[PDB]
């Protein structure tokens, strides 16, 4: 009867919501970045995930109407909430949108799934291939040069996910550099050898 | 309609599909355990999530049709096997029962999300700790004594899963013990103390 795409516009910095908060809204990400993280006990970030252009954020929070992690913005983005009841009764109207409901949530199980066995059999090399790679992919699925994209997160972030040092990070892109594999400008990544890059993306070898 | 809960008799060791399997059927735990796993390029495996009694399988396969990973009966198990097309076309008519699919599936990322957290910040103790208290309160959640289980999977696949040693696993239920925090009586756990466990859990710390 009346579909409406108000878009909002979150500054670099700011969280979506926090962890505790009652699930009112998800978030579509229309453009930008957005990260989730959770604070330990001890008080430390962790971050579980990064979101694109394309993304829902707060699907970890529709089981029990409340939000488990952290959303922030890493940059200014652009998004689109949505109150859950209204999604849900909408999806529940409208087959082909729920089918890309699961399937998005679907999507996500398998990244974090992949993210698990990242963390578990890969080595530093692997982590951050299997990282560009995924994000490389990610923006030429989306509609981007699949050969030139930008880190909108900071090499510290992508630390922190990965669990590797910032120093090691950098240290590893100078490798990939080095090899011609990938050519790297500040935040800018051209990638010249994808198979290379994909295979050891895909490698989990001792 | 015509609702059918068909069950089917899943032994031990024996896989409900493999990694490119097309997606039939997803495949609803009634009874028993499932691990799902994935092969490396080295051939080595890594398991990615353990399914019991109540748990759905397969929704990592939703977004591309296609199984990315496998799945393998722990136990003797009973199954109730769903093509999605139905699971779907029955969710479009039924609010209550997507609403629950969705509340599973977000479940589902709920936990990758922790089971990320644990490998990234966690110590073994903390790990096991924090994997016994999952384990107990899913039981004590679908109905079972909060305080006496039975680990269905081996001590190896829990090393696998939360990258620790066999050798490592076996020690640390040694301590749980000493500490009377936890009973352990070959596959059967019996805790003493949620909160000490509770506490060791979710930690966290250096
Ligand atoms: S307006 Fe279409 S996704 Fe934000
Ligand atoms: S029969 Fe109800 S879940 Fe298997």
């Amino acid at each position: 009867d009346e579909i409406i795409e108000r878009k909002k516009p979150i500054q670099k910095g700011q969280e979506l919501f926090k962890a505790g908060d009652e699930l009112k809204c998800l978030y579509a990400i229309r453009s930008g970045t957005i990260k989730s993280y959770t604070i330990t006990e001890q008080g430390d970030e962790q971050i579980t995930a990064f979101h694109l252009a394309g993304d829902l954020v707060g699907f970890d929070a529709i089981t029990e109407a409340q939000h488990p992690s952290f959303a922030q913005a890493l940059e200014t983005s652009m998004v689109c909430e949505i109150p859950y009841e209204i999604l849900d009764d909408l999806s529940g109207k409208m087959p082909k949108l729920r089918q890309q409901i699961m399937r998005l949530m679907s999507n996500e199980i398998k990244g974090d799934q992949e993210m698990i066995l990242l963390l578990s059999k890969k080595n530093a090399e692997e982590r951050l291939a299997a990282f560009l790679y995924n994000l490389s992919t990610r923006f030429h699925q989306r509609g981007f040069s699949p050969r030139e994209f930008r880190l909108t997160m900071t090499r510290g972030d992508i630390g922190n996910y990965l669990g590797l040092t910032v120093e090691t990070i950098s240290r590893l892109l100078g490798r990939f550099q080095k090899t011609e594999m990938l050519t790297v400008k500040g935040k800018y990544i051209t990638i010249n050898d994808h198979d290379a890059l994909a295979e050891l993306a895909g490698s989990a070898k001792e």
